[PDB]
């Protein structure tokens, strides 16, 4: 009934999706020890993410709108979001503090 793995549908609404993401400079396979994956880097004070209560800073975005983001660059993920035309975003999320911390190094 509860899981670390969250499947969330956000609707852009009046205030937007309400979160920031981060990712690596370059898409594709990563060397050992290098950070990889797309992460939620901020929940904004208004927007779909805060209203949902199920999207957190430090979550890895494993997929978005059916797209596997394991190897996505930041640019690829931000472009995917910016290009949504129907205002709907489906996310597979899980908290990943270790990898999120590796991005801070």
């Amino acid at each position: 009934k509860m899981s670390d793995l969250r499947t969330v549908t956000l609707y852009k609404g009046k205030a937007g999706f309400g979160f920031s993401l981060l990712g690596p400079a370059k898409a594709g396979p990563a060397e050992e020890g290098e950070p990889v994956g797309i992460f939620i880097s901020r929940i904004l004070p208004e927007g779909a993410a805060i209203e949902s209560g199920q999207v957190f800073e430090g979550d890895q975005i494993l997929s978005m709108n059916g797209q596997d983001l394991a190897l996505a660059s930041y640019r690829q993920a931000a472009n995917l979001v910016k290009h949504i035309t129907d205002g709907v975003m489906t996310l597979n999320l899980t908290a990943n503090p270790g990898m999120y911390d590796l991005y801070k190094q």
